[PDB]
């Protein structure tokens, strides 16, 4: 591809994370804590999952930037509507305003409902997000691979202004405690 003209600088919201995530002085990065990190409650913060908002909304143009999600088990990535539910047990979906692929179990997969497998012959350690809110396009590359297309979701319905969206996902295993990182442009 050659979206990386389009990077942008994201940081994450630390008011949005569920009450269990630890993010970095410089807001780039974010991991679970080993309990609950002595926050006050409040209606942003996604409750069931480990779950976080990026700081920026968009709501036109070209956007691109890159994760590092080397050495972990399970996450989740991509875009979300500002106004997603926060609170209880939902799908990732378009239909419930996500746009996002994830790692589970040795797979990878795209949040479609019923949800899409994915084709990665190269397991990626960074994941490039690209978003074309004129054209109603998220696309995920494989920064591992060459920058190889892992999967397009067209046709989007954004319906609100768009945040990037993060799960560090569960650390049921002991092998999932590794961060998130957004990597420099
Ligand atoms: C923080 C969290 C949410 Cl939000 C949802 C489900 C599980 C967890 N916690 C963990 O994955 C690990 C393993 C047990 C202790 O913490």
């Amino acid at each position: 591809h050659h979206h990386h003209h389009h990077m942008v600088h994201i940081t994450l919201d630390r008011n949005t994370a569920n009450s269990w995530l630890i993010i970095s002085k410089d807001r780039r990065q974010v991991r679970m804590g080993d309990t609950h990190q002595n926050v006050s409650d409040n209606k942003e913060r996604f409750s069931n999952y480990p779950m976080v908002l990026g700081a920026q909304r968009f709501s036109s143009g070209k956007m691109y930037w890159e994760v590092d999600v080397t050495q972990k088990e399970a996450w989740d990535l991509g875009v979300c509507r500002d106004s997603v539910q926060r609170k209880g047990q939902f799908s990732l979906s378009p239909e419930n305003g996500f746009w996002t692929i994830w790692l589970w179990q040795d797979s990878y997969e795209a949040g479609t409902s019923p949800q899409t497998t994915l084709h990665i012959q190269v397991p990626p350690c960074q994941i490039g997000i690209f978003v074309d809110y004129e054209a109603g396009v998220v696309s995920f590359y494989n920064i591992t691979d060459h920058g190889s297309l892992i999967y397009t979701f067209s046709e989007c319905v954004f319906a609100g202004p768009l945040r990037p969206f993060f799960n560090v996902g569960f650390n049921y295993s002991g092998g999932n405690a590794a961060p998130l990182k957004l990597c420099p442009l």
